């Protein structure tokens, strides 16, 4: 799986934070507030993980840094009103144990049902790590 | 917004980390269990919040030493059964970034299906932390 | 209750965060992706637990070494399609505050629309600490 079972940070490092991750506008011609001004899940996800990777390097950490990621999904649908897990799993696995980015944070992934964003699909939350 | 994108906690601080936290009872008067019990989304919120201060007291820390909330609502029915975005807000802005109690944490919020309590529009789960 | 409302973790301690971790197959003769796969929700309880469990011992640690308990469950048919607060329980009750393991975590537990394995009915989260 493209997720790490456990991860264990040095009690020397420092932890960071990152609230809830909403994704970016992907379609400014779509009608506002509806998924297709956001994409499927898939697109969803990489926008979010994209936005990660924004507020990391900001801190001058990278995707790499984070230790736990929390997934909460809404129904798609493509997939009748289930969470869009494929959709998910092909976003993700192009940032988290890939060539360019091969560390693989624990990662917990589930439907809630409603994200405060409307036609949001996917909010992802996390906790990075500073090394000393 | 009244939330910290991020934030970073020095490895030389300890975490205290704070089972979900529910409202108190607002109306002794109300039927058990009811929504009615414990207010709208807003009172409940200001409830719960209230809650955590006196948690954070009795360990000699307060509001401000929160590093992460997370904010779990159920559908209320002012809002059709979506979750009252605009009622958390109004019970959140009063305790984070205030003169007050000028310190956001970073903070996640979204709609479950059900809290174990009956009645409950909100549960607050917390990470604070205590510097050196 | 079999919860702590706070934990501390001393700064000199190690976080070690566990991924959402879901039941282990209690039936080999029923049918793939069912409820009964697994059990009701205090087998599938009594599973997760016995793994986190197994998950710790893999790190030389144990359940008593959990700081931070998180479990989303999905509706149940025994309990209406609300969660089978009281089969946590049941199941919960037999891993912490026990004779053999006397150590409460801090603990939220709430019902979300689905999880991504089909036929589980509760998946559990969770950080554990090891000590200088």
């Amino acid at each position: 799986f493209p997720i790490s079972q456990t991860v264990t940070v040095p009690a020397s490092a420092s932890l960071i934070f990152i609230s809830g991750t909403l994704p970016d506008l992907a379609d400014p011609h779509a009608p506002a507030g509806t998924p297709a001004a956001y994409g499927n899940t898939q697109v969803q996800t990489v926008s979010v993980f994209n936005k990660l990777r924004r507020i990391l390097q900001q801190q001058d950490l990278d995707l790499g840094d984070i230790v736990q990621l929390r997934v909460f999904l809404v129904g798609a649908e493509e997939t009748g009103g289930k969470l869009d897990f494929a959709g998910l799993q092909a976003g993700y696995t192009q940032f988290f144990g890939t060539p360019e980015q091969p560390l693989k944070p624990a990662r917990t992934a589930l439907q809630v049902v409603a994200l405060p964003l409307p036609g949001a699909l996917i909010e992802v939350e996390a906790v990075a790590a500073r090394s000393a």
